[PDB]
DNA sequence: CCCCC
């Protein structure tokens, strides 16, 4: 036999039914005794095969081309051959074969993903299973291949495939991989995989464009031209060494497919390569990138329906622009809670009236602005969750060249090229830019990926950095020192060196002002100061100036 | 109850998955009807019209459900297979 | 295509906004009937609402629709009388604006003397009462189209770009 | 389950509320990095939602659904570096809070000098850069589950009732 | 229905 025909006993019951009369060899019959043993029939009624009172000889069974032929032994001219075919739902066999090829998977979210043309695909409202079913018929037995050309048959075998899949799976679980539209590029080894060798890494979200190794080369006119462009964007000077290193590191972080712990902003003035950097990134990483509005930082992330985060799902770098400048009243400030929860490995956000609350987050969120952003709240949890890149170069048209040399913010001024925009629309710098990005990823490719904050760039971080280096909490170490602390102006209460309101304020009145910093000082006072009595209210804060002094 | 767990889904009710997954458990002549989707839809329609009374689920507050079986909390005998079916 | 001033008066993200989702791929669109800011009572025009109208994609969705990305080939031109005032004028808005000016008027005979002696007009003529009927019935459609293509051939350099002329905005003097 | 502090910073009924209607039958949803109330401009934690979140029935419907009753099997742990403040405190709020403190330290070797001179921590230990990726790969799933089973054993009373600890909170001092 | 409020 072949294992796909029919359960034996089903065929045995079929032949028992066709003989329309009890068969004496019903219990003698085995699997082996097929085309040799005669089958004895006690014709209690006329034979159903030939409508005679009885037969001169018994009947025998034969197997050929998937049929179990019925015939008489001897001269069966007054007899007719009957055949029973053994084909157990051809479409279920094809469904089993397509399934076992491991090309349709049921994901944890309820979406089937199919493997078409060297890339995992999926689509929620228009399933692609029948696209695969037709696409693969070349790799089946040459008799099965033409069954799945009628759409009704393809939809039947799809119903079977969707009844076979009971277990779900997990996707995008290798952060150190970069997918494409023809294969996955391994960042660790600098190697590109295709075909079945890319099927293992279930990498759904692709960059959407094919990879060609003819362009991923060390040397090229494109390489040198784009190197000059990058150098002109961020000069390799020593004064820019930290800024350039930060730029290189934050640019590679979008490649890795895991959650990121810090945010990077492209602060900068106009015509400083911000648009060029964003468009080069878009041309390189392709569909991994996405653009979305600034309501995420300003409007409550939960709210109601919000596709600004529903499309954040699995995105490896999202950019937002047009920050509503905050130095004047009118626009809601960048929220502190909104910017703290952009580093949880699963950011909460639901689609346009959908129940898929949880969305995976590999995004390196970047936002461009012309001004130093101001926070409605500044806290220790925020000092670990912010970064900024500054650009100090200008591409200038010759008309405004003279005014350019009279600007302090432009440490280097060049001539703007109308060719950059069009050239990065056709994506000629796409593969060279990916090559340099992979070089940078290998530059910082230690088995751990981590981005640290940058508190020195923000001008709003001065006071909270200042008090850390100027104020220390009162502790037991300073208790046996109140003899000289009383002469400074402090008062000891319950073995704690405290400072009354006026004396603390006037000691503050030598470090930072009370007009500009007045809100900061009053917030610090009404959040940190304790109480001693209705008459006297102080704070358990000691200056280092008195501690250092004898 | 597919592969030792009480799955339930709303967009894809699984009764047809169950019917295709229980065919090895019936007489050998029955086990070839359930290869045609139309017949599984018929069987599901019968089933759905057949069961009238509803039950109460998760009624025992002291058992942990895992993918492969229920772990008893008091005794500690991880129950698998049919013995986990009792606790819905 | 045409649209109202809701583009220049609020946030385009909010909820559904077909007034912004219907700009997809159009090559020309205008906005008029502005809420003059000489008198207080309306929110000042959003300066970002010029920056978002320059990036090669804009953000907004139709009613009961999922797509959020929107293509932007359009030319958008504002037509009004009073000098614009923006909430915060910075290096972003200055290059995303350029002023063109009209220095001609056409008037009916009844009020000829009023316009003929105005410092904002360098010429005043008669108002025609036949242009509207001809122009509504696409008389000059192909003639205008030919003139436009000739103008395109005037400036068809390898990259079409438009240069701002900040010399007209009075707010930029400071 | 994963959720933020919205549950502690909004009305739980509202309208369609899938973010709280999702904890139907669950037993773990978290509240970490609370929205500091030290500044004026941050809403305080109420006393009605805390009163709501202790009953066998919770009122609220999800999106694309109509049912409003979910069965409360949930346990919630809140955590923040400060002591949260509450707008309203009475007898009812007393039985619905428990607090535990840790004062343990780990940091990179470059920050050890600043690590050993602060009173926010009780012990001096170094940071481990491998535990994050290890727990990222469930390296402590079955083992921590074993530990949890042993801890359930250590208090396996036929009756289980969670209790409050008001003596730790400074809001309850007066 | 999502929207509106």
């Amino acid at each position: 036999w072949e294992p796909g025909f029919i359960s034996f006993e089903d065929a045995i019951k079929r032949v028992s039914k066709i003989f329309i009369n009890s068969i004496i060899n019903f219990n003698d019959l085995d699997e082996n005794n097929f085309t040799t043993v005669p089958l004895v029939i006690d014709y209690v009624t006329p034979c159903a095969l030939c409508k005679k009172r009885s037969h001169k000889h018994p009947h025998q069974l034969s197997l050929e081309n998937g049929a179990i032929r019925i015939y008489k032994t001897g001269n069966p001219h007054s007899c007719k051959v009957k055949i029973v075919p053994l084909d157990g739902n051809k479409l279920f066999n094809i469904a089993q074969r397509i399934l076992d090829t491991n090309s349709v998977l049921l994901t944890e979210r309820g979406d089937h993903i199919v493997w078409i043309n060297n890339s995992w695909k999926f689509n929620s409202e228009e399933p692609l299973i029948t696209k695969l079913i037709l696409s693969i018929r070349h790799q089946l037995p040459k008799e099965y291949s033409s069954e799945l050309l009628c759409p009704r048959k393809r939809k039947t075998v799809e119903a079977n495939i969707r009844d076979m899949l009971v277990d779900s799976v997990e996707t995008d679980t290798y952060p150190d991989k970069l997918p494409f539209k023809n294969g996955v590029l391994d960042l660790v080894d600098g190697m590109f995989y295709s075909g079945d060798d890319a099927k293992k890494y279930t990498c759904t979200v692709s960059t959407g464009f094919k990879f060609d190794d003819t362009k991923f080369v060390e040397d090229s006119p494109e390489m040198e031209e784009l190197m000059n462009i990058i150098n002109d964007i961020q000069p390799l000077t020593d004064e820019n060494k930290k800024n350039r290193e930060l730029y290189e590191k934050t640019l590679s972080s979008c490649l890795c497919g895991a959650t990121k712990g810090c945010l990077t902003f492209f602060f900068g003035e106009t015509a400083t390569g911000k648009s060029t950097t964003k468009r080069l990134l878009k041309s390189a990483i392709g569909d991994l990138f996405v653009e979305t509005g600034q309501t995420i930082l300003t409007d409550v992330l939960d709210k109601g329906p919000n596709p600004f985060i529903a499309n954040m799902h699995l995105k490896r770098s999202v950019f937002c622009s047009e920050l509503p400048d905050f130095a004047c009243s009118g626009s809601k400030k960048i929220r502190s809670d909104n910017i703290k929860k952009l580093t949880e490995p699963c950011v909460i956000g639901r689609p346009c009236f959908s129940n898929k609350i949880n969305n995976r987050n590999h995004a390196t969120i970047i936002i461009d602005t012309n001004y130093k952003p101001v926070f409605d709240r500044i806290d220790n949890a925020l000092m670990r969750r912010i970064a900024v890149v500054r650009f100090r170069t200008h591409f200038s048209q010759p008309s405004g060249r003279e005014a350019a040399e009279n600007n302090d913010a432009y440490d280097k001024v060049k001539l703007l090229d109308e060719g950059l925009d069009g050239k990065i629309q056709n994506n000629r710098y796409r593969f060279a830019f990916l090559y340099l990005l992979v070089k940078w990823y290998k530059k910082y490719h230690i088995p751990i990926m981590k981005l640290y904050p940058t508190p020195e760039e923000i001008p709003d971080f001065a006071f909270y950095l200042k008090i850390g280096t100027l104020l220390v909490s009162s502790s037991v170490k300073h208790i046996p020192l109140m003899t000289d602390l009383s002469k400074k102006g402090y008062i000891l209460y319950d073995n704690v060196v405290t400072l009354p309101l006026t004396t603390f304020q006037q000691k503050i009145s030598k470090y930072f002002n009370s007009r500009l910093f007045g809100h900061d000082i009053e917030s610090f006072i009404n959040r940190h100061k304790k109480f001693a009595n209705v008459s006297d209210e102080y704070l358990q804060y000691i200056f280092i100036e008195d501690i250092s002094s004898p």
